[PDB]
């Protein structure tokens, strides 16, 4: 719809190339998960700066795998990665 | 970058496009987050399904609303209307 909107539906166009895993369609699970992260995320890994909190989702999920997630938790795990990349904010180079 | 990680910079550009009430412009206050919301995430909130939802996030910053959140908080907040916009998943039209 606006800008933001359409930021969103790509997330749900993202979202969705890898659900149905697990064979619900607007679920995917967490394993699932961090292929999506790894893959689509991966510039924003290979910018990490939070080495600390990119592991602490990575290595969270690596352990609840075998579990799953929804849009919303796919979104939330995304913008905790974004901020993990993001915090250069206070590096002044 | 990739189609998702510019999806997630679209958020970063409109987060910053009401930021900075604080001055610091990677924050935006709680109650002034309500404005972003109403304005560009108003056509998902047009859209809502999840009444109850909807408005668990909206009263409850309108009482918290002094605070302040960054892009990750905000992104979740996002992600939240989003889904109770979404719900259409389980209805049988």
């Amino acid at each position: 719809g606006s800008e933001l909107e359409t930021a969103m539906e790509t997330l749900i166009n993202v979202f969705h190339a890898h659900s149905g895993k697990e064979g619900d369609k607007y679920k995917l699970s967490k394993k699932e998960l961090k292929e999506l992260l790894q893959t689509e995320l991966s510039g924003f890994l290979d910018a990490q700066k939070d080495v600390d909190a990119v592991d602490k989702v990575m290595k969270e999920l690596d352990e609840n795998g075998d579990g799953e997630v929804d849009f919303q938790e796919y979104v939330v795990l995304v913008a905790a990665l974004t901020v993990a990349c993001n915090n250069f904010f206070w590096e002044n180079s």
